[PDB]
């Protein structure tokens, strides 16, 4: 979209939070910056009003999936970049399995030249002796993939995914994410097939900070569209055949794909796009061949 370009390089991130959980009021504030092109976030968070009152790793879906690395053959799925400048809301109930619930309402947009994202959260039903106000939760993070299926008649996106949270004792705490996110813009935005967000995350702190912080890393890349396409291939009769086949596709591991369907050995196939034989050491895309391109076979 026209939002990508916004996000070439390394581009600046505040995060601000109020939140309440069972009465618990806090607040904190976040700084780092995100690289979209390697899918790379990082950011620090300190708890402005003291002591935080659930553990740091509730909070982290909390506090930019516009910092998502989506593939060359997905861009065109990216909802989150193509709501900027003016951003999206983004709003979730998180509910934790055997305890209490978030419910988080953020703006994400950008601010000049940094992308901010404010968050109101409010929790409610926690029990005191459980897991979140307990604190007995692991101070780390697993991998999760994020799924992503547009609202077709809402303008936005639905979301949902499963966190688990470890426990020392080799338990889990398992948090229900339900998402929506819809534009704070007029203009149309990318409307997504499904696909999801592998999302890698780690948790480290600062030795200097004495006041209660976590740093956060995120690595996000697109997923679960397939990177193949067609091409269509002229055999040695003058038919047509389809190959399914990716950008990164040897010559011959096309003409392993010939043989299965044309029973011709490899070393007896040549490949033509253009007037020009392929050579079998380089790359569909070392040629500049597009999806739905003609090969020709010949002896």
């Amino acid at each position: 979209s026209k939002g990508e370009e916004l996000f070439t390089g390394v581009v600046p991130i505040l995060v601000e939070l109020d939140g309440d959980v069972n009465g618990h009021k806090f607040s904190v504030s976040g700084e780092g910056e995100g690289d979209a092109t390697y899918g790379k976030l990082t950011l620090k968070f300190i708890c402005t009003t003291g002591k935080l009152p659930v553990p740091w790793p509730t909070l982290v879906t909390t506090f930019v999936q516009c910092f998502a690395r989506y593939p060359d053959h997905m861009k065109q799925h990216d909802f989150f970049k193509s709501a900027m400048p003016e951003g999206y809301v983004q709003e979730r109930t998180i509910f934790f399995k055997d305890d209490g619930n978030y419910k988080t309402r953020a703006e994400v947009k950008f601010e000049g030249d940094t992308l901010v994202n404010r968050i109101e959260l409010k929790g409610i039903d926690f029990k005191e002796d459980g897991n979140i106000l307990g604190h007995k939760l692991e101070y780390n993070y697993n991998s999760h993939n994020v799924y992503i299926m547009a609202d077709k008649q809402k303008n936005g996106i639905k979301v949902n995914f499963k966190i688990r949270h470890n426990i020392e004792d080799g338990s889990v705490q398992l948090a229900d994410h339900y998402q929506q996110n819809t534009p704070i813009g007029d203009g149309p935005v990318l409307l997504p097939d499904n696909h999801y967000l592998s999302t890698q995350s780690a948790l480290s702190k600062d030795p200097n900070e004495k006041r209660d912080h976590m740093v956060l890393l995120e690595f996000v890349t697109a997923a679960g569209i397939t990177g193949s396409m067609q091409i269509f291939v002229k055999t040695l009769t003058g038919k047509t055949i389809t190959l399914e086949v990716e950008p990164s596709d040897t010559i011959e591991n096309v003409k392993a794909k010939i043989q299965d369907k044309e029973g011709i050995p490899p070393d007896q196939q040549r490949l033509i796009f253009a007037g020009k034989q392929l050579e079998d050491g380089r790359t569909l895309s070392d040629y500049n061949i597009q999806k739905e391109s003609t090969l020709h076979l010949v002896l």
